[PDB]
């Protein structure tokens, strides 16, 4: 059954709640973006109506068939009227397509659900900036202080470099990198940019990143893996043994392998810097661990929390477990007491 923390009070709405059947009284669905723990559940047989953004409503009706008839994307940044209740969806910093939801009760209450997002200084000038949020339902995926990474853009920075040179001391090295949903494009985009080649993918990938409303994207990806020296395999194949068979694939065009696993936090984080990553290396074969993260860190989210001032804070992640709630609520009061809302 829809635990409560995917039901929005006062109104008919759920969030993210697809798995449990025709859920009591809701009137409208509504999915913060194309991630498989929040999606399931949808298909080509749902009839009930679907609010998000234009691009995950793209995704919706090419990958998994739902009936357009069914689909209602929303623009950004702009008041829309749902079953009689304002709504406005806010970029949230995730993958592509993904939104918070600010919801505007009848009885003068505001809600803010921000579903996967990293924070970020940018949001502080939305319309959030505008009115008053009572309730926060929070992505406390990394809601503990040991979580730090470093910027998208150093991770970013690190793997440029890191591909440049290993291809230019050796023109015969291919360069994998690892992907098993939307997300984390700029990591295998930025190394194909400065490599000057495209990225290769399969066909259902291919599908995949063409519904992403990206700017130029048939001038940087390719179905044609003979042309590109940059290739994306399923996350699973990023081991020796995957990456040994894969390179037999090739012919005998290469003779190296640089490979990237974007993970979100690892524990080699609490102890090094970016700059000091290292890779596991099996003979030809190099596989480096890069935190690139789509959620927020612990500080990031801390500041994100204290400018806002809700009243109230429902976590909507590590709720499974009595020792991480009381965590949570612990870091919560810690937050409201220092900043003195
Ligand atoms: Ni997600």
């Amino acid at each position: 059954t829809c635990p409560f923390y995917k039901k929005i009070p006062g109104t008919g709405f759920t969030v993210d709640a697809f798995q449990y059947g025709v859920v009591e009284g809701c009137t409208a669905y509504f999915l913060t973006h194309f991630h498989s723990d929040h999606y399931a559940g949808l298909s080509k047989h749902f009839t009930f109506p679907v609010y998000c953004s234009e691009i995950t409503g793209n995704l919706l009706k090419n990958k998994l068939h739902v009936q357009e008839q069914y689909i209602h994307p929303l623009p950004l940044d702009t008041e829309c009227i749902v079953n009689g209740v304002k709504v406005v969806l806010l970029d949230a910093n995730h993958c592509p397509g993904a939104v918070m939801i600010l919801f505007y009760l009848p009885n003068g209450t505001v809600i803010l659900h921000t579903g996967d997002f990293r924070a970020d200084p940018s949001m502080e000038r939305s319309l959030l900036a505008d009115q008053k949020v009572h309730m926060l339902y929070l992505d406390t995926t990394y809601c503990s202080p040991e979580y730090t990474f470093p910027s998208q853009q150093e991770v970013i920075r690190f793997a440029i470099n890191t591909a440049f040179e290993a291809v230019t001391l050796n023109p015969h090295a291919l360069v994998v990198c690892g992907t098993y949903s939307i997300g984390k494009e700029k990591v295998f985009l930025a190394i194909a940019d400065v490599l000057g080649s495209k990225v290769g993918m399969s066909q259902e990938k291919y599908k995949t990143l063409q519904c992403l409303n990206i700017p130029e994207i048939n001038s940087l990806i390719t179905t044609d893996m003979c042309s590109s020296l940059v290739h994306l395999l399923p996350m699973m194949q990023i081991n020796f043994k995957g990456l040994q068979s894969h390179l037999k694939k090739c012919g005998g065009k290469y003779n190296q392998i640089l490979a990237f696993r974007p993970t979100g936090w690892t524990h080699s984080n609490k102890f090094t810097r970016i700059a000091d990553v290292i890779p596991q290396t099996k003979g030809n074969i190099s596989i480096y661990g890069i935190p690139y993260s789509e959620h927020s860190s612990y500080l990031e989210m801390k500041r994100f929390v204290q400018w806002l001032k809700p009243q109230k804070i429902i976590p909507t992640v590590n709720v499974g477990t009595w020792k991480s709630r009381s965590t949570m609520e612990k870091y919560f009061r810690e937050w409201k007491l220092e900043a003195g809302y």
